[PDB]
């Protein structure tokens, strides 16, 4: 069960690819996700060669205990891979033609920071660590390299399943490894974000804004106070719709910029009413008649400024 | 072992048939459902074959590993199905009958767009890949499937677990494939929809619209600003019964129309109000007169346009 | 091993055991429950007979790979259960006498619709399907029948582990199955029902009654609306208590009253303010008199009528 | 292998002994706790013995099949420990010294009645099951008992690990039963209960009580209804952190009290407003004026009652 | 096989070494994380040396089974080691060079008391217990000791993978046992800290605060309580983003001191009118423009005596 000697002084190529059978369990927290697929590997093994007229044989087939095969990895899984060898043959020259069924939860990082309009490019990274008497780099056949149409992602379209053939070769704990790069990309399609989401958290600001076509103190305080329970009975109604991350998000931008809007439309109620109490009724009624285009305008600016910033 | 040799230029039928034991665990977010069920294949292997007055039986057992058996895989499972062969009997011809108990986690897409009214195609692919020797197709044995009567989906009711007898053969990888679909389909039965989630709902809105027998600004505010808050409070309450989806659904789209009536009753209420501040008394009042009328009318008229929209 | 012949044309009964060890883990949503069990098994294979003379023992003990074991399985099982032999003795006769300790997640289906006055019985069905050779029948040996005394299932009385000593004898794929039922019958024992889930609950509906002893309708709209939102919330913190049915329940029903009794005491604030405002204070204050002896007793008959209907 | 022979008519004690290496996971809902540990067995098999001078070695090291072990097993697991054999010695005499280190989710049943001031008695339970050829009883070992320093439960004080020496020796399904109990004593150390959940509850409670220096109906009905709400709201964002139990806890009564407080409350002013109204109101400030120290003085005498109750 | 034979009375150091492929999945409430990496282990077994020139190969690769592999083993580990051997290697002098790749949740005490501005250690302590023939000691490869560039923990930052070299070598269950500390040092990068937890938070309190400006008892009881209901809603919305701690943790002590000025502010708020309605009209307003200033400028001071008390 030792590895195949070279013909001169060249590496084992080992020819992959993953054909994606079905695609699901995307957990936008966890960075992680869940891939049942076929995994493909060539090499040449000259000791397994043979005169087809003689086996009176095309193809001979193999148990993988039998012949040598590669100790291929995945470098982002979490536990080890539930691959089931489909089957092994190999040619009259000795080219052993693996494939194996398998299933792994990978781990590529999510970026949200353009959400609900982000796009993703999911990591599938495949090494192979080179022996103490050969070593080993692997090669991408194309046509080995697919996905299935029925592969889905439930408010994602997924785009393409491709692969950086260049691999890359490192030095690692005194030994050379070969590293693939399978790369998923998926755009998201949130259809139901603007009224699932933005549109009544709209509603709900607007309420609040209806202040300065009144007088009342005690109506606007009310206004403005209770839009704002409102506001955040709201976000707790869509906080699991929302990304939950360390980091700024678009989304999360817009919300932020919503909180503050509440607390200067308060600063404007309370100063309408101070100098209304303090004998400068005109000031007031300035305030809250500029207030009325002011509050509007700023708000369509800074979320122009805003979109322009994350796009 | 080596599969069984052809007698002439036709491929190998296994004859397959799933007996639903116990089907359970339906998660609508992951769209997927745990299955517990019996997989029976039947295939002639003439290696097999004895004379039944020397054996002096008239069908032999075997165990797995003695005889060859053919690789079934299903197609959109999450992992490798817990399968436990029940019983492999030969007759003299040496007719294979396969029994195994398995149980999987299948992931069948599901649609809510027409949710609590919604009905599923739940999908249990089955396919067996040829091997270099001999091609395989799979057969369905009409006998061999069926549900049986115990099996419960809570809120469902389970209308028919049929098959598409005829295969759906194909290229992959180089070699053929034999694809089955067994279908089961469930249509939804949510009895307490009406009192759980829609008729508390409308009181609340209805409770706003008291407004227009109000003229209290004070009282109005409280009357449509609180309900709305009660509204959104109430909407977290029955979060949990309901689709979270990345697109709109029949119950989505009543509770957004509902968040827009919330936005309209504010506007009216503000505008009676500053028509009866600005000395305008006769306007004001013919609106929240017409509002009496307008809104319940308008609301059963947009409810009637959505359900024949979805419907 | 082959199977034990018959003395005559009469079938195997293996009799039949489960003792609870510990039972646990019951999901009300799922309806599962995990069960740690004893099973106990016995039949009479007459090749393993012996004279206890020359063996000079009195019961010889075997291995489950040295003598023939009937295929005994759970037909509401989520998956295989983790079952280990724990002992198998023979008698001099030829009786067997097989034990194994198992674990497994039973599927029995739950009745919440007398909640939290409901009671259950719990399923666990023994299957065996008869070989080519000879048929299989269950028997039960209530003896080996039974359940520990410290089995707990917090918030239930475990009453009686019985088992309906027929079997359900009958044809499965061209084979004869025989079916047990063993039935765990828990009643429930919610005790801090009252203060944690209806006490309050009055409360926060009584609250909404004192609107009946006002006549501020900026007080009584605050009064009702207030109240509602408490409700509403209230829900929400006691949401995990309660039973979630596609179904309704008996408490299910109380809350649905409630949200009534709200949006009728709406009508009745709108109302009397409306006669009190169109110079009608008369009948005015006949309402709000009457609805304070009114709200109550309806209440109270309506209760009555509920608790009749459930119970 | 078959057990050691007696000597006389004297069953085999089994010198048990568990090592606590790492305590976790406690759920305090599911009454279950992980732990993983060492389990040490002593026993004495004359067939093993062994002349130290001819075999040249004092301890003779064996793999588990090679020799004879007793079927130890625990009562209250969930499923079968994951235990891993660690070493096996025999010594001159025949005594094998065992020892395993396992893991196992144990179900020991809680008591919050007396919550966050409870302590708890975690139970894992051994048995052993008698033979048909000679009995088994389990002793124990206090030298190989005990637990590591750096054992952890967040928020417990792990306070004794010892062991009922006296099995309860008992007869099931006709066979002779060994159990010994195993006690983890835990007593709760919830530091920051007082200002997480007890005060900020008495600070939305005493906000309420400011309505005995009110006379405006309408602020005091603002001040406890929205008190009561930002109650429930309060309670919502403790619910994490209560024992969510069949049976009334110490917290919970308290809790309890709380609504009834509130519900005092509004009756107080709403008595208060109805006097003053029905022109009396020398009574309606009588009243208002003694709740000022009946409220505290009440809430006082019976939260000390409470305590006493519970304590 | 045996352990290998000592030259004189010394013990045998296994020269480890854990390089860190992708740390993950830290669960902040069951104090765990998930760890997937390399673990090379060295030692000298001269029964495996060899003359390199009549073997005619510079290094022997070996199978598990035909060679002596030392029992290591981890302390804190929730349950078995999920390890698949990579490479066994034996130079001529008798030097075996194993390799594994793992993954285990390790289980690590963590210390949120300055939350979102505290650092960890987490651990993993690698065992090796002595056998009877000969004692057995850890030593730390520096050179094997590593991770990997990638290795990501969202929302932390990964500082630091460093080795105790020393290991504490103790007596347990009358057997030595060697100890080692694989320290991994992560401090916190909670960006969005500021705008989504404390500026909104910081907003709702500033509202409340705008009640010294104003003199409507009826608009002051709305501010402060309604934005004390708004203050426990926003917790609910952070409660996710929060530290669940039996004790007090920096953003815990902040929260607490808000729940304080809002007590603080109703006093002042009903102490205002008291005075306003008792005919000290002069106190009332002298308060309310102190408050102005008060309650900013002690928020600001109990928020930096905060700050030190915990930095
Ligand atoms: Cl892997
Ligand atoms: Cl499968
Ligand atoms: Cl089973
Ligand atoms: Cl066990
Ligand atoms: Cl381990």
């Amino acid at each position: 069960v030792s590895p195949p000697p070279p013909i001169a002084d060249e590496p084992l190529t080992v020819n992959t690819g993953i054909y994606l059978i079905e695609c699901y369990s995307l957990d936008d927290k966890a960075e992680t996700f869940k891939v049942n697929a076929f995994l493909s590997l060539s090499w040449k093994d000259r000791r397994l060669a043979f005169d087809p007229v003689r086996s009176g044989v095309r193809v001979k087939t193999y148990e993988p205990e039998a012949i040598w095969i590669p100790e291929i990895r995945f470098v982002n899984v979490e536990n080890a891979r539930d691959a089931d060898v489909v089957d092994i043959s190999v040619s009259p020259d000795g080219t052993v033609q693996y494939l194996e069924r398998f299933s792994a939860r990978v781990l590529s990082p999510l970026d949200f920071r353009r959400y609900p309009f982000d796009s993703q490019t999911l990591h599938i990274y495949l090494i192979v660590r080179s022996v103490d008497t050969r070593n080993i780099v692997l090669a991408v056949d194309l046509e080995k390299v697919g996905k299935n149409d029925d592969v889905f992602l439930t408010g994602w379209d997924i785009e393409s399943f491709t692969a950086v053939v260049k691999p890359a070769n490192f030095a690692l704990e005194d030994r050379l490894e070969s590293k693939l790069d399978y790369q998923l990309r998926i755009s998201r399609m949130y259809f139901s974000y603007i009224p699932n989401i933005i549109l009544p958290m709209l509603f709900i600001l607007f309420i609040s804004w209806t202040a300065f076509w009144s007088t009342s103190y005690e109506a606007n305080v009310t206004l403005v106070v209770s839009t704002l329970i409102a506001h955040i009975a709201f976000n707790i109604l869509v906080e699991t719709n929302l990304p939950k991350t360390p980091y700024m998000t678009y989304t999360g931008a817009i919300i932020f910029m919503i909180y503050l809007f509440y607390f200067v439309a308060v600063i404007e109620v309370t100063v309408q009413h101070y100098l209304k109490v303090e004998s400068q009724p005109a000031r007031a009624a300035s305030i809250t008649r500029a207030s009325r285009i002011a509050f509007p305008v700023v708000f369509l600016l800074a979320n122009i400024i805003l979109a322009f910033l994350f796009f």
